């Protein structure tokens, strides 16, 4: 797909890249990591035993209101079956757009933000169930 890329972990590192880019790269059991390559309403249409979905926002420079509403729906619906959706690598600008479009109307959703993918992975290790 051009709109998302599935990432894996280079074993025994904090490096996450395209699962197809290198043979020894492996997905982490229980976690799906998707790099967003196009506005999320696109990647979402493709989407349509996992405890955590990590969305890598490193390539995202801004979000529009349609995208934030789409993301909010993704977070809510996974959440409703107990799966956390983490947002990794959001720029200050992206978090500003999220905020403007009322993504953090419930301030608890700030806990879904992490600076790096590895930070998100570690954050999924132990948390309220
Ligand atoms: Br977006």
């Amino acid at each position: 797909s051009p709109s998302y890329t599935v990432l894996g972990q280079l074993p025994d590192t904090d490096v996450y890249i395209d699962i197809d880019a290198y043979e020894e790269v492996k997905e982490i059991p229980g976690i799906k990591i998707f790099q967003i390559n196009a506005p999320i309403y696109y990647a979402n249409s493709d989407l349509y035993n996992i405890h955590t979905v990590i969305l890598d926002f490193t390539q995202v420079n801004f979000m529009d209101s349609v995208g934030v509403k789409t993301l909010a729906g993704i977070v809510k619906e996974y959440g409703d079956v107990g799966i956390y959706v983490y947002l990794a690598g959001c720029s200050a600008q992206v978090v500003n757009d999220l905020t403007s479009n009322r993504f953090f109307e419930n301030p608890a959703l700030k806990e879904l933000l992490f600076h790096s993918i590895h930070d998100a992975v570690l954050g999924s290790q132990v948390r309220e169930a």
